[PDB]
């Protein structure tokens, strides 16, 4: 029974927590053991939902937060109706305005380290990458940030608030691992 686990459950909304638990069990991981991974997964989910809230009404197809099988079905429907090429790793959204997948990442290192890692890893050239850090930095493919500045600013503010809440509990150092 860890502090981090109880922190996560009071820090994130129950819908987010439930999705994160589902996602971990589906990969055979235990939220009560891998408590830093639990916190990171909830964080990534909340950022993706906040990001999809920034678009105009029908701008995005949300991929993240679905069962893995259904998430790939929807990806397949998108590729088959748009011609866009199928990503090799599951992206988080599809942008119907810019006609591209978005892979969103949240990092405790300099943004460009994780940006570069994701770039090399998906190697699916056309997929848009957008990284946020817990210190207010962001980095996106082609310097095209997709959303208006306010919708990105509120994501940065929420991430620093998560960081402060962990630090106030002496949990930030082992999370930033
Ligand atoms: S998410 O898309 O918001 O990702 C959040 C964190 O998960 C890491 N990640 C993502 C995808 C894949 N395939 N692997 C993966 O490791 C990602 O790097 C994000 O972590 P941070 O960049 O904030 O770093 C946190 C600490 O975790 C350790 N770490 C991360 N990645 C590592 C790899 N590949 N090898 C070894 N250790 C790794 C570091 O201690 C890091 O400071």
């Amino acid at each position: 029974g860890s502090h981090m686990e109880d922190f996560v459950r009071q820090c994130f909304n129950p819908m987010i927590v439930e999705l994160a638990e589902k996602a971990m069990k589906e990969y055979g991981e235990d939220p009560k053991i891998e408590t830093n991974k639990f916190a990171a997964i909830c964080t990534h989910l909340e950022v993706c939902f906040m990001y999809s809230d920034g678009g105009s009404k029908h701008r995005f197809e949300i991929i993240e937060g679905r069962d893995r099988i259904m998430a790939w079905t929807v990806v397949n429907s998108i590729c088959n109706t748009t011609g866009v090429e199928k990503p090799k790793f599951l992206p988080d959204l599809y942008d119907y305005k810019e006609n591209r997948f978005i892979d969103i990442g949240v990092t405790r290192r300099e943004v460009h380290i994780y940006y570069l890692e994701k770039a090399n890893k998906i190697k699916s050239e056309k997929t848009h990458i957008h990284i946020f850090s817990f210190t207010g930095e962001e980095m996106a493919t082609k310097a095209d940030y997709t959303l208006d500045e306010e919708s990105r600013a509120r994501i940065k503010t929420r991430l620093f608030t998560i960081r402060q809440e962990m630090a106030s509990r002496s949990l930030w150092d082992s999370f930033r691992q």
